[PDB]
């Protein structure tokens, strides 16, 4: 199958995601609507159930609303059973219409539908070439009060009907009892409760095994991807073990929500996306887009800096899920704002690197403040808005033009208000010109592109006042006027003769797992696949065609490898780096080291005899470790994904920058559990 097939669960870069808030999209089955004080069919009270469900999504899939827009993937609300409690917050009733208050991860939320309804949704979506992504929130269950168990459902967790436990009298330690986070540090936001939500303890074997078994059920139901909720609030090491469980079973594209504020650039964020096994929602991209196109707090130079910076900071920038707003932000379109701002932001997002995600209703110019005002019922299913047409014209380009799906990004022209950038991949090019200034046109002279000489019509057909481009010798465009609020897209596509890798997924797994290598020019006959210097050919290459290769990971030692392929003739492709071969199945283990004193700025790290611990390379040590919540300095702790049942030798380090101080004495040693979790507690050896 081609890289663009709906069957490709490892690659969403050629897709356009439509984020659906189930309850506020379409009520296709009134029979499953909650009743009484938990329901408002008019959807005037945005804190109660409005009725939107899976049958509604099926109907909108079947009547062409999404297909006609060019949407090829949908991200829906967490499908698991939520609490049925109506929570009163200072005189205001609240329900779990949003789906983020889970009580049983192995059952469906009856308001959305039954297991059968879910199966029909997967079927209907796939029949229309639409992939299905489910939200999944394993950080917590629901709102709870430790000393007032009558509140809500006490964050109670069930396993397919069987009660596991609640927040009160939690003798099993299924949850954290470290108070609430003040967001002062990553550790604080991870091991303390997010608001009043019962924080799940992933170091508890029951919780660990339970959640991994749960995701497997959904994977068996045929989902194509996962949107992980609040990943900044769960142990990064546990999450790596979670992604390993997914990838070593049935890998699907996974991205997490790591909120970033305006002007925030987080090294920890980059590291997570680069080493966790999942990518992230691109808040850096979203916040900068809002600054430039919505709020006028930065200009095109800032947009350019974000593009060049993110391309350098993310190992796989093409896996980051871009957006201009969501359910936790004020709607991009302000009621009294010029609609061109939203239209440009959309055009920019749809033609930029990564995986574009559109919040439902954006195409209908929905406006609204913060939660819950940004979650109104979609007011119309019109295909005639300019925004709908913008998506309709550009979304399909991610399928037809690989430069947009996998291309590099290069600024070709720029000033305060204008940015003209070029996407390029193999013998494919896309050039996009955007003038955010709504009152002043720009004179574009000196523009040079990789487009072959000739005339190029605006793909948008002048919808956003774009113009035809005249390209002369060497790719130099003749002078032209970029209209006020002008946005234009020009492109060139042709067959690529040389092997070119545009994407690889999953990027982390154990030997034997099948990965997907997508691109152009691979040829029709099986070639060779390289993991570092190791060559793979023949039987282990399950299938091979010009745009997609399916190949089993070779039994090489755990570590980081560069991926490259060569066609049957022997011509090598470009290198796609940072692929991690795991040492085997993974388990989450907490390491604790006692009395490890440091000076301010100096932190303790973990190193060891397996790639999961960096194979004794300090530059690849695990950390910085924590020392505030679960354990207190001079004691440090950290949760780490390690190979199951393996005997591992390890030592702790004290690092400041790249300067490292090693533990003295002999290596510590232990054997990782075959399943579930474990805690290894040792003393720092001078
Ligand atoms: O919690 C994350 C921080 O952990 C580490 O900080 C350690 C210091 O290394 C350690 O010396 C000690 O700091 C004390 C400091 O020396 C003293 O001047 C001050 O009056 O009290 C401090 C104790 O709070 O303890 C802290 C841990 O609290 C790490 O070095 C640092 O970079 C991390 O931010
Ligand atoms: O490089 C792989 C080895 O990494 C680890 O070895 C560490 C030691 O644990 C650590 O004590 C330190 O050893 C130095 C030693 O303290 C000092 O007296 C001597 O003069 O130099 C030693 C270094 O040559 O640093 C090494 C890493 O260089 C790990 O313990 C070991 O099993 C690995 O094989
Ligand atoms: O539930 C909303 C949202 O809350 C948190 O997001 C914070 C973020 O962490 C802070 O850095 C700052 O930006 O305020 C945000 C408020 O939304 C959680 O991190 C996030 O998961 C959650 O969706
Ligand atoms: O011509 C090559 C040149 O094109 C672009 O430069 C623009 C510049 O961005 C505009 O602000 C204005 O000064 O016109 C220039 C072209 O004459 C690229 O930005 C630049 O890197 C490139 O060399
Ligand atoms: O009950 C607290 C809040 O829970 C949800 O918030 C979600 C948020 O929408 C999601 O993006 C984030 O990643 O996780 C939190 C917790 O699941 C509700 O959507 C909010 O209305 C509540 O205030
Ligand atoms: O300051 C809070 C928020 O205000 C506006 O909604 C901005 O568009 C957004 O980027 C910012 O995060
Ligand atoms: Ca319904
Ligand atoms: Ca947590
Ligand atoms: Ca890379």
């Amino acid at each position: 199958a081609p890289d663009t097939s709906v069957s490709n669960k490892q690659n969403f870069s050629t897709d356009v995601i439509y984020q659906i808030f189930n309850d506020r999209f379409s009520d296709g089955n009134p029979a499953n609507n909650p009743t009484g004080a938990a329901f408002d069919g008019t959807c005037t009270n945005l804190r109660l159930y409005c009725g939107g469900d899976w049958q509604g999504i099926i109907n909108k899939i079947n009547d062409g609303y999404l297909t006609g827009m060019g949407v090829t993937a949908i991200w829906i609300s967490q499908p698991v059973e939520n609490i049925y409690s109506i929570i009163n917050y200072s005189g205001v009733n609240n329900t779990a219409y949003h789906g983020y208050w889970a009580r049983d991860f192995k059952k469906t939320n009856p308001a959305y539908g039954t297991i059968a309804d879910f199966q029909n949704l997967i079927a209907a979506a796939h029949a229309k070439n639409i992939k299905v992504i489910i939200d999944f929130a394993p950080n917590h269950t629901s709102p709870a009060s430790s000393d007032q168990p009558s509140f809500a459902e006490n964050g109670r967790l069930y396993d397919n009907g069987t009660l596991l436990g609640g927040y009160t009298n939690d003798t099993q330690n299924l949850f954290h009892h470290n108070g609430g986070t003040d967001f002062s540090s990553y550790e604080d936001g991870i091991y303390r409760n997010l608001y009043d939500l019962a924080d799940l303890n992933h170091n508890n074997s029951t919780v660990d095994v339970y959640l991994k078994d749960a995701i497997k059920m959904w994977l068996d139901l045929g989902i194509d991807g996962i949107r992980m909720d609040a990943v900044k609030h769960m142990p990064f090491g546990w999450q790596k073990s979670f992604m390993a469980a997914v990838n070593n079973y049935k890998p699907v594209f996974t991205f997490g929500e790591w909120f970033l504020g305006v002007n925030e650039v987080s090294p920890e964020n980059h590291k997570f996306a680069n080493e966790s096994g999942m990518s992230l929602l691109d808040f850096r991209f979203a916040q900068k887009v809002r600054q430039v196109f919505r709020d006028n707090t930065d200009n095109m130079y800032g947009l350019k800096a974000m593009l060049e910076g993110s391309a350098a900071d993310y190992a796989q920038v093409d896996d980051q899920v871009t957006f201009i707003d969501n359910h936790d932000m004020e709607r991009f379109h302000a009621s009294n704002a010029n609609r061109r701002k939203l239209e440009q932001a959309l055009a920019f997002t749809l033609t930029s690197r990564g995986v574009p995600a559109i919040y439902y209703g954006t195409e209908q110019y929905m406006s609204g403040g913060t939660d819950p005002d940004n979650r109104a019922r979609i007011p119309s299913f019109s295909t005639s808005t300019t925004a709908y047409q913008v998506i309709q014209k550009l979304a399909p380009l991610r399928k037809s033009n690989p430069a947009i799906a996998y291309g590099s990004t290069q600024e070709r022209w720029i000033n305060n208000d204008v940015l003209i950038y070029e996407r390029k991949f193999g013998s494919n090019v896309a050039v996009v010109a955007v003038n955010r200034n709504l009152n002043a046109p720009a004179s574009i002279s000196g523009l040079v592109t990789s487009l072959p000489q000739g005339s190029y019509n605006d793909v948008l057909g002048g919808l956003l006042n774009g113009n035809t481009l005249s390209v002369g010798s060497g790719g130099a465009a003749s002078n032209f006027t970029l209209a006020a609020g002008g946005t234009a897209v020009w492109q060139y596509t042709a067959a690529t003769a040389t092997p070119t890798i545009g994407h690889v997924g999953p990027m982390m797994a154990k030997p034997g797992v099948t990965i997907t290598i997508d691109g152009r020019g691979f040829g029709s006959s099986k070639g060779t696949v390289y993991f570092g210097t190791t060559a793979v050919s023949g039987a282990d290459i399950t299938s091979w065609e010009d745009t997609q290769i399916k190949v089993k990971i070779p039994a090489v030692a755990g570590g980081n490898y560069n991926i490259k392929v060569a066609n049957a003739a022997g011509t090598a492709s470009n290198v796609y780096d940072n692929f991690e071969v795991l040492s085997g199945d993974q388990v989450s283990v907490r390491f604790v080291v006692n009395n490890a004193t440091t000076a301010l700025g100096q932190n303790v790290y973990l190193t060891g005899s397996v790639s999961e611990l960096g194979n004794w390379d300090p530059a690849k040590a695990i950390g910085p470790m924590y020392n505030q919540v679960v354990y207190q300095y001079p004691n440090w702790y950290y949760d780490v994904s390690v190979p199951a049942g393996k005997t591992i030798e390890f030592k702790f380090l004290k690092k400041q920058g790249s300067t490292v101080t090693w533990e003295g004495g002999s290596n510590h040693t232990f054997t990782a559990p075959s399943s579930g979790t474990a805690t290894i507690n040792v003393n720092w050896q001078p």
